[PDB]
């Protein structure tokens, strides 16, 4: 999921509907990332790979084309990257901040069963009162039936 | 053979080199029939269907445009049509002169054995110091070689 998916709940029920057991999350890094990820974490027994980027002054030179929209941009606060565990623990140590890096971890998936032992919203713990649609039915604006190829004359065979 | 191949002897060794059997002598109408398809008969030891042409009123109004015309062609002799055995006699009848008629006769192949005994120019009835050159090759004015058919192109081709 990507940045502000993890504050939607019906977005984690989409994902442990179907069972997740590692999950990326992928940030900007200009929006609060550790506390969503954490609790994905948590409520989807799930491990997860928090992802952000940093900034960079050919970045900023190149969109900042005044100076007070320098200052303001340089006002922009830093993302993180670590791995947390299905308890919404780290399992590795945060990349610098504001350096380029890799954070490793080892990933244990039968680690999330001693999380759904007592909590699993899209299974055992759940209420007959509240539910959820899920469609999956593909969605685009115009659709296409019996796509088809253009038949071409080419020039020798008109001559 | 036809009417004066007959009386060519070089034609009656050709056929006798080939061992002729049974002989269709056609003729037209106005030469002699008789002593030449007699003596193929003899020579070549062959049963000799002589067979001939009649003239018809149609064909003199056709071809003669004078009255000497008409005249001179009133006096062409008539043909015979009759069979002859291997010793020349004859062994069916004489149609009726200037009439449509068909001669049968009953040809009998092993006939021409008793006058092999007798006679066979081309096998032991022959001298060493004569002897006939037998050309059986084409005489085509102009070889064709490698006669081969080119393509064409059609209208909706070429279109």
């Amino acid at each position: 999921l990507m940045c502000w998916e993890h504050q939607v709940p019906l977005d984690l029920m989409a994902m442990n509907a179907q069972n997740e057991q590692v999950h990326v999350a992928s940030w900007p890094g200009y929006f609060d990332d550790e506390i969503s990820s954490r609790y994905y974490a948590i409520a989807t027994q799930t491990f997860v790979l928090m992802t952000s980027s940093i900034y960079t002054e050919e970045m900023k030179e190149m969109i900042c084309l005044t100076q007070e929209q320098r200052d303001y941009f340089e006002t922009f606060k830093s993302g993180h990257t670590c791995i947390y565990g299905p308890d919404g623990e780290p399992i590795s140590d945060m990349v610098p901040a504001e350096t380029e890096g890799i954070a490793y971890a080892e990933i244990d998936v039968e680690r999330v069963i001693d999380y759904k032992y007592y909590i699993d919203p899209a299974g055992h713990y759940s209420n007959q009162s509240l539910s959820m649609n899920f469609n999956q039915q593909p969605t685009p604006v115009v659709k296409h039936l019996n796509h088809q190829k253009n038949e071409v004359f080419t020039y020798e065979d008109i001559q």
